[PDB]
């Protein structure tokens, strides 16, 4: 396997629709060593799930929490010696910020969340992360979505952060790179995972992607975890500050045919 | 190795410095049976590089030419069945079109003849190898670089002409996605190949990137390889009309410290 004695976390696995689930089947096809992390309330949920996984360790992480972000390195650096690499798969906001038109439904709060748990927990992360990753080609990767890049119907507050994300990963890129870590971002297409069970008629952003895509299909989670799978491994350490879009080439057309 | 059976046409080798060399050594490793082409002169040259990656045909093809492309995809298919991926790692425009001030040293000849060779033989491979390469998750990739999006010292015409040929691959990609056709580019940071013997100061630019990249160093062969490699997989199924930069960061970064 590619990924043979490298010790990555996981963040972010919630159900085996996860991006994170994907992410794990691919790295532990590949020989990686997994840990994994949860939010306080699911960890029975998560043990059962990563089980599969020959996890190290499965410890709780609240990005909310500066402690709980400091305390999860302390606890992995108790089982591995240094890391080699940090798999973030984490978003929220406020189910209010999400449909409708932005400028009604944006708040003061809703955006400091959003960015907050989207955003800002990467740098933390990799704030936190940072010594035990020193000199060893390490990685991180970022999941983010190409409402950053364009206004989107109903992606509102979501879009703003992750343009935020996109930007920590380029300045992580910057602040990393002379500990030889890569920081770099997969942009999915959309997935029925269970960020999706908030939104209605979620299937037809799905069935639009799938019509007016190079590809004609919807990607699915083993086509974004072998993507970032990729990013992790010694095959990609001349990539930095990049957002691979994972997305059957939707980022790549304006249009289409029917219109 | 996770290109195991699959068959990929590799032009553009030349020397053991070539990009395509990499791209070589990389699907070579990953079990792929291999296909090489040449321009007239450097038959001897070129059968003697690939000969350590047990060609399956080393083929003359001077892209200049409708007839020869044609003829490639002929005697191609004399040999294989179907074809799992093209490698396009072919560029040139005339000397003079490439040093000093852009505005005083293009001309008609040296624009139409640097994108005749450097981005519309793209297409012609597509259009020629694009029944070979029907339903069988085929790939396509082109070898580009920055000079595509930012004007830079030199480069000049091989700059719009890269630009022309990143174009080129997201129209590929809309045309043969519905064949199932994954069509690619990854942008190189500089590399010492013998595209680079005209260059006067070409080891400054190197320097430059060595010293301002997020990552501190200069790409090698096998980095570029190996993505390319990952873009012809299984693996990249979810991937189209894409530019994944191989250049230690340089893309992401503006400035730097060192002013
Ligand atoms: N599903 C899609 O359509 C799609 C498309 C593009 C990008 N993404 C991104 O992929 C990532 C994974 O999402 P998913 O689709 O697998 O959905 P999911 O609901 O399974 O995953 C989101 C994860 O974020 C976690 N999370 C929320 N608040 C957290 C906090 N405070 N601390 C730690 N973890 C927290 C949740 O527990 C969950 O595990 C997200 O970044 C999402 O934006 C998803
Ligand atoms: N070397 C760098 O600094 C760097 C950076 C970014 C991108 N690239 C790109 O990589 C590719 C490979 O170039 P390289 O750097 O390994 O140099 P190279 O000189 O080894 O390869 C260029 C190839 O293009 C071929 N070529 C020229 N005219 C041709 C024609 N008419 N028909 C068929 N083939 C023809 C040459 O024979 C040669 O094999 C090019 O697309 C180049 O622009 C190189
Ligand atoms: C995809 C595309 C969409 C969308 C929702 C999606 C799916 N999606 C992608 N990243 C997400 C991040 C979050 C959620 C959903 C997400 C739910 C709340 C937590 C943050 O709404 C409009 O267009
Ligand atoms: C890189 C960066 C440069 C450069 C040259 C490079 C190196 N390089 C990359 N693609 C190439 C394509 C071509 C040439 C050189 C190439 C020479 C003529 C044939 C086409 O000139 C100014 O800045
Ligand atoms: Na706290």
């Amino acid at each position: 396997g590619f990924l043979a004695g490298k010790k990555i976390l996981i963040t972010g696995l919630l159900s085996n629709k996860s991006i994170a689930y994907g992410i794990a089947k691919a790295m532990h096809r590949e020989g990686a060593e997994l840990a994994f992390t949860y939010v306080g309330q699911f960890k029975d949920r998560v043990e059962k799930l990563c089980a599969e996984f020959n996890p190290a360790a499965v410890l709780p992480c609240d990005v909310i929490s500066d402690q709980e972000i400091k305390d999860l390195f302390v606890e992995l650096g108790k089982v591995w010696d240094g890391l080699d690499a940090i798999v973030h798969s984490i978003a929220f906001a406020p189910r209010d910020q999400l449909e409708g038109n932005f400028i009604d439904c944006v708040t003061r709060e809703g955006f400091s969340i959003a960015h907050d748990i989207s955003a800002y927990s990467f740098a933390a992360l990799a704030k936190e992360g940072r010594s035990m990753m020193k000199n060893r080609n390490a990685s991180m990767v970022a999941l983010t979505y190409i409402g950053a890049e364009k206004a989107m119907p109903s992606y509102n507050t979501m879009g703003v952060a992750k343009a935020s994300l996109e930007a920590t990963v380029r300045y992580t890129a910057l602040a990393l790179g002379e500990d030889g870590i890569k920081v770099n971002a997969v942009s999915a297409g959309p997935i029925k995972t269970l960020a999706a069970s908030g939104i209605s008629n979620f299937k037809k952003m799905l069935d639009y992607n799938a019509m007016v895509s190079p590809l004609k299909k919807n990607v699915d989670i083993m086509e974004v975890g072998n993507t970032v799978a990729f990013l992790c491994s010694d095959m990609a350490t001349g990539i930095t500050g990049e957002v691979v879009h994972v997305d059957a080439g939707y980022h790549c057309v304006s249009m289409g045919n029917v219109l």
